């Protein structure tokens, strides 16, 4: 049976918006994805992406109503849609590297992730991330266990706003779980301004910080070297005091040189978000969209087997405003930030 | 060549759009009722598929001038006379066209209004008013409405302006112009990219074009933008596809910037000449890409007998979230209530 509900975290009453698909809704979504996989080259080929926002309207109406409520909820942490069909037998083993992960068997899940994502905005990728793929792959890679990348395992992926340094950072990060046998969690935290000193909040609204590109990062790539060496003074909080946006990276954010008050406010915020971290576990066929304007995210330490049974998610970036990044894209329809 | 994208509705597609608009009119009070606007994006998806396909092509075309949907059903007899003032233009009979404008608009983005335009109505009215003939507002007639980016002064200016023509018996043209950067050359383009201009609010944001009972403080932001305009660019984004932000009556170069004043002078003559006509007949709805084109309206003689030209107008944003600092609360659509 279909159900939807609001799951609170701390004082965030609509932190998590959860939708459970009925079996007919799951079947309808799967049929649409399979039809797209029959009619279009790739989940992020130009032919499909030109049509993606119209085809997304063919998803179940009850689900579209709930996704639309999430899209306009400026206090959302995560929209979670549970109960999509994943045929584990037909999917086959978890690939050993993202370079081997754009498989024929998994295409239908890429298509479905783009269809859900296109209800929230327009899908984008990054030239420096998994060869500029829009639908990317999150799976453990042997040798990457202790790194601060999505392919890590043994070491906690430190929490951050996705692409925090960038004015073109996504509005949503989408995750479609294909398999997660050991129930490994995405970590999530938002700011509760009622748990932080108003003076600290005032400081975080100041353009008193440097957010440098993470290592996962030419007119465009000139700005990337400049962002490292001569970072612009930016705020961590922006917008309305009642609904501030958050932009911070637990490993790549500093106060401006000599701004001790700003250094203090930043470490107060880092301790607050560290303490407020909670978890979202996506079983097979569960999809989450994190509101990247409101939450930082990471991933818990876990034990990868590297035997083809490991955790595997499809991942996507979504923007509310594709047009605003045109200076960083190759042409009108191209979705790859930093391609030209 | 596809700067103007036209969809002519078949009778069935027109019928389907009308039935959806009437279903909305039966359910909700106003075409900008909060409950309707919450539901609008999903209801918009019930518009004809062929129409949604062409609107989506328009939405992602970053060189679009206007999407024009021709041949919506307008029952002229049932609509009754053109109101003599926008304040009186929220008529029972015209509600269905307000709802339909929002449904089309909600395929392109989220609808917004302004605290300082027609009392913060999201669906506004464009009709001639006695005493406004020679003004630079939408209710003018005798004097050409000078071309402009809608709300050029504001960082929260719309991505699309929607115009639903209810009535246009004398085929009065909307005017449109984009910038071809190649046709003006990289020298002027480089100047127009500089934060070297002042863009002040147009006269529609003044207390004289709102109800007298509206709070003085709604206008504080507008008056500040008139007295002390920020230094801003006219062009932004990619050199291959730059966005345009300029107003023929309210844009100046910053004091002492002779090179900027020259570049502005060149741009005005370029846009003024290329300025071309789109006639919206009854049932025609246009969405102007406000990032790409300035627009205006040709001069005409109003009859003031209830038969005059009448458009419904709406502002559309690609990104409602970005203006949250200027809105009362999450769902509120009226810019400048904060
Ligand atoms: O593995 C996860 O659950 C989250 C992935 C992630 O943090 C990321 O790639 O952005
Ligand atoms: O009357 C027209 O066609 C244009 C109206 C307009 O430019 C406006 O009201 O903003
Ligand atoms: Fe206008």
């Amino acid at each position: 049976h279909h159900s939807s509900g609001l799951v609170p975290r701390g004082s965030h009453m609509t932190a998590i918006r959860e939708i459970r698909l009925s079996e007919p809704e799951s079947a309808q979504a799967a049929l649409l994805a399979l039809e797209c996989a029959q009619r279009y080259a790739e989940p992020d080929s130009a032919d499909f992406l030109a049509d993606a926002a119209v085809l997304a309207h063919d998803l179940p109406r009850a689900v579209r109503r709930e996704v639309e409520r999430a899209r306009l909820d400026d206090r959302l942490h995560a929209l979670v849609v549970r109960g999509n069909d994943v045929d584990q037998d037909a999917l086959g083993p978890t690939p050993p590297h993202w370079r081997q992960a754009r498989t024929a068997a998994s295409r239908r899940y890429g298509f479905l992730l783009v269809l859900y994502a296109s209800l929230l905005g327009d899908v984008v990728g990054w030239a420096t991330q998994q060869d500029g793929r829009v639908v990317t792959d999150v799976l453990p890679i042997e040798g990457q266990e202790d790194s601060q990348v999505g392919s890590s395992s043994s070491v906690e992926l430190g929490w951050h706003t996705e692409d925090a340094f960038s004015p073109y950072r996504a509005d949503y990060v989408g995750l479609f779980s294909l398999r997660n046998p050991d129930s490994v969690a995405t970590t999530v935290a938002g700011l509760d301004p009622d748990l932080v000193g108003p003076a600290v909040v005032d400081v975080l609204f100041g353009e008193r910080f440097h957010i440098r590109p993470d290592n996962s990062h030419s007119d465009y790539f000139a700005g990337i070297v400049e962002a490292v060496e001569n970072p612009r003074a930016v705020s961590i909080l922006r917008g309305h005091r009642d609904a501030p946006q958050l932009c911070v990276d637990s490993y790549f954010t500093t106060a401006v040189d000599g701004d001790a008050e700003a250094a203090g406010a930043l470490d107060t915020l880092i301790k607050h978000l560290g303490g407020a971290l909670y978890e979202v576990v996506l079983g097979p066929g569960d999809v989450a969209f994190l509101d990247n304007r409101n939450v930082v995210h990471g991933r818990r330490p876990f034990r990868a087997r590297f035997d083809g049974t490991d955790r595997w998610l499809k991942r996507i970036n979504v923007t509310a405003d594709l047009r605003k990044s045109r200076a960083a894209r190759r042409d009108a329809q191209a979705r790859v930030l930093g391609e030209a």
